[PDB]
């Protein structure tokens, strides 16, 4: 009789029901996913802001290094140049 | 029955509403996962580069502390050999 009817309106009433519940859960799931990736980028920005910092501090440490090699470079010259003097101290032609 | 046939017919095409809407949130779920484990790895790789860095940036430091001693050490030792000449 109807009664095949009355199931069928039970089985679709019962889906959407279902459905209604699985898609207010799914929304919430996306909503939490997307906050962990909100939160992630925030990271993602400080870590970045401290690595430039860093990038220019290192570049920043190179050029002192170069400055105080050539420094380095210059007093062992000046020492040099003291021995040397006294190498030469008795050195005259005598031809 | 008609009382059925009508309330049948909507019960349908809402259920197929709610699919479609479902199975949407459900692909921007994946979408936002992914975009999450995206993320994830760019910290990884920053926080990698960013401890090279930091190590780099204390090698640095005591190459210059180095440095910076033989300077004056040398020049001490120049003021010395300069002083003792031609007094």
């Amino acid at each position: 009789a109807c009664r095949d009817g009355l199931r069928a309106q039970a089985e679709c009433r019962n889906t959407t029901h279902l459905l209604q519940r699985q898609l207010t859960r799914t929304q919430d799931s996306l909503l939490q996913a997307e906050t962990q990736a909100n939160s992630c980028n925030l990271t993602v920005v400080t870590l970045q802001e401290s690595l430039e910092k860093k990038v220019s501090q290192a570049l920043e440490q190179q050029a002192r290094i170069k400055e105080l090699e050539n420094e380095v470079t210059k007093l062992n010259q000046e020492l040099e140049n003291l021995r040397i003097q006294k190498e030469t101290s008795s050195t005259v032609q005598v031809n």
